């Protein structure tokens, strides 16, 4: 009926009530689980219904449902998408929505926080020169010198017939990475295509592990156009070590910023197709997955050669060890920079919290188990021993294609 | 593109669809509404059983490339005249070797199935008392622990029958560990042994008082209370732990047993359901060094290690927890190594997991897998399948989880 869910460390059993508000469908099916998927596979009347439920959702939260603002402005909505086959939100229906969306987001580890967070309403944006005007507005106010503060900063919606507007990059700082001949990559490989597009459009690349990239912000049915950000506004942080004093001569360093650019966000049947926000960094996502994933700058094997490990067999734990350290590096580096971060203990024993005040407010809580736990040290944590539903609710982020 | 599942690995790019899905013909906990694919548990006939006979039967004649001959057919007229004349029906021997490897072969949650044609199968279908499951078992933990080369091994206990009572081990492993409760309400020993400690006392075993007591065996024939069988110590091959640089580890007077012997599953195959069939491989070092030793629920040596480590334990921030779990995992697999007791490491384990989704792939068009389980305790994304996309889904032959006879 509704999942019985339980931990398996405390023993304590909840049930989610809250999953029969999902009106979207994911990818399992009875005959197969596809929860480790990274991607999903792939009228008037329907848009008023997610319009509805929206008003609904916001004026429930206010504590107002059934007064007559309520009323008119379900009416106002009605009459909207009737005449025109759209309808628009108001500022604060917005600021709202895009609470909810972050707080729905169930691979979302850091959502203790979703309820504090600066909306900006760019929808009065008609260029990509003002989109720039913007993200820098955003960047500016969200990097706070080190304090790090929660943003999104929301640009017009999708219209029928008319194309979106789109930053092009993922996120608002992305370290180039250059293709060799030599099959090679210099950078982040992440991040080749995007480099590549930025120089068509003719940036002029350097030639550097960590160059931070030109933006490439489209308004509709034009072509995107370049964006370099004042390099005063990029908040970085060189890699220390607290006693592997070679450490630092790795050269390696990271942004303070985690700003994701090319997510869309939903609202009430309404699509915003460019809606960057941002927060701060868990370390685990530096520390482990950007600088040791394979397919990204995989520093494992010259962090172990410097620490002198033994690279020859598994069995020696070198990998780990390497990791290890490397994290420690980032937190190292962060906190000596005054740079807001989390490391993945303190994270997960928030999110622990967080599942509780949910369940006490909505009688559940939407979570991907395979993205909350931490990229090391998993069962170390307190989610791994927690059972969790993972379903869509709307207001939500969502991927969508690639502009080109 | 193919309608079937598209499979995606993130680390090289490539792309698989599993089109071995299609043969399940039992459903998981998963709905389009909502993904229920963490939970640990979630929740005959003639002619139910009979299409599961024919559909193993099936299954055991295209394993040995005779489908559609004659004996195909007069092996399914045999199983149909068998259900229909007794209401259940028997397996060849070959057959139960067939099955039970294929049960190994299916289990999702499985990271050491590349060696899943390497079973031993001992057939002890013809056990009928408690003394004698017990000679089986000694002889199967004599066989599969060899010294420290351990070989995997399943021994195969009467089926469950029409109007008769179950063969069961009561215990979870052949080798567990007492969990003594304390009047501190803590727990002296493997907590998660608690309801089995207890269990073997009630039914008249002196108990110790040690963090490591070796349990009894709560064996259990048909129609008869269990009976409490003592393993003899010198069958049960230990590894002192100890760690390769830090010379106080050996102090702490930690160890862990040689063979994980899983003896509480249901082995279902062909609709026939072996109730008591406990099965053993080799361990992969996470299972000891991680879980076993670190789990806040189990035996919690973390803080107690990360102080003999001289680590700042009072601050999150400074990855004492990380750190002290590489080093316990380290002195699991050096002490086995040491010891000349086979074991796996994370790394290599899921290295050759990956060379067996290949494998399965060419063979059988997919390889269900429980990526939650799959992917090991500590160091999670060092490990390949971190960025392996998996299916899960249930085929038969299979081993599944079956209520405490209690
Ligand atoms: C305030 C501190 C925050 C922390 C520590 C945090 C933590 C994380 C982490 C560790 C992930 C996994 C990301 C990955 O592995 O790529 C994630 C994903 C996500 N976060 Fe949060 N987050 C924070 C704030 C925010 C904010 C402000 C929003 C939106 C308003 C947000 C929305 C999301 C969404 C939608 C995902 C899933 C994205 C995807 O599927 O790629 N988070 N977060
Ligand atoms: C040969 C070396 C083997 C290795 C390294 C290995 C490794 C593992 C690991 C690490 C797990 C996760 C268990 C847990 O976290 O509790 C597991 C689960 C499992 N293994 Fe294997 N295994 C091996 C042999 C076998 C054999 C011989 C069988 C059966 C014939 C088997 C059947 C299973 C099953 C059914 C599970 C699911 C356990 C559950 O759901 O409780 N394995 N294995
Ligand atoms: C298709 N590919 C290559 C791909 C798809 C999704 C991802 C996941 C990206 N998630 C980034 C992300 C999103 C939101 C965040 C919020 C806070 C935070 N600290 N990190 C955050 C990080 C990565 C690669
Ligand atoms: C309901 N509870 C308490 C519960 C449920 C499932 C489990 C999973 C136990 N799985 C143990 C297990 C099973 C088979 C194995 C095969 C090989 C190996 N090395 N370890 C193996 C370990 C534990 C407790
Ligand atoms: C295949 C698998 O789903 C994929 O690698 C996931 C696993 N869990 C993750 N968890 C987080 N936080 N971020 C990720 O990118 C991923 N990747
Ligand atoms: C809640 C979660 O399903 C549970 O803690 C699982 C996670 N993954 C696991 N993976 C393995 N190999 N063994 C386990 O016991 C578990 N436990
Ligand atoms: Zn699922």
């Amino acid at each position: 009926k509704f999942p019985r869910v339980k931990n398996w460390e405390l023993g304590s059993i909840t049930y989610d009530t809250l999953c029969a508000q999902s009106q979207q469908d994911g990818p399992c099916t009875p005959r197969r689980c596809l929860g480790s998927l990274v991607l999903p596979r792939k009228p008037a009347e329907q848009l008023l219904s997610q319009a509805r439920d929206f008003i609904n959702q916001y004026y429930s939260s206010i504590k107002r449902s059934g007064s007559q603002a309520h009323e008119e402005r379900l009416q106002e909505v009605e009459a909207e998408v009737a005449s025109t086959g759209t309808y628009h939100l108001r500022e604060s229906e917005l600021v709202f929505g895009a609470k909810q969306a972050w707080r729905n987001a169930p691979r979302c580890v850091g959502r203790i926080q979703w309820g504090k967070l600066q909306v900006f309403d760019a929808r009065d944006c008609s260029s990509a020169q003002e989109m720039f005007t913007y993200i820098c507005n955003h960047i500016k106010y969200a990097t706070n010198r080190g304090n790090l503060r929660s943003a999104i900063t929301v640009f017009p919606q999708r219209a029928p017939g008319r194309g979106d507007f789109r930053i092009w990059n993922s996120q608002l700082v992305r370290y180039a990475g250059y293709r060799q001949q030599d099959g090679s990559v210099r950078g982040d490989p992440a991040n080749v295509e995007i480099t590549e597009l930025c120089i068509q459009h003719g940036w002029t690349p350097g030639n550097g592990r960590f160059d931070v990239l030109p933006l490439l912000l489209q308004a509709p049915d034009e072509a995107p156009e370049l964006f370099v950000l004042p390099p005063e506004l990029v908040l970085e942080v060189p890699l220390e070590h607290p006693t592997l004093e070679w450490f630092a001569a790795l050269g390696l360093r990271w942004y303070a910023l985690p700003a994701v650019s090319n997510m869309l966000l939903e609202i009430g049947g309404l699509e915003f197709s460019a809606a960057p926000f941002s927060g701060w960094y868990m370390s685990t996502e530096i520390g482990t997955r950007n600088l040791c994933d394979p397919h990204r700058y995989n520093i494992l094997e010259d962090v172990a050669v410097c620490m002198d490990l033994d690279t020859r067999t598994t069995s020696s734990l070198w990998k780990d060890k390497a990791a290890v350290e490397i994290n420690l590096a980032v937190l190292h580096s962060f906190q000596l920079a005054k740079v807001t971060i989390v490391d993945h203990h303190a994270a997960t024993v928030s999110f622990m919290k967080h599942l509780d005040n949910e369940q006490k407010a909505r009688g559940g809580c939407p979570a991907d188990w395979a993205w909350i736990v931490p990229p090391i040290s998993g069962s170390l944590t307190p989610v791994f021993h927690q059972e969790m539903v993972n379903y869509i609710l709307s207001p939500a982020f969502r991927y969508q294609p690639d502009p080109w």
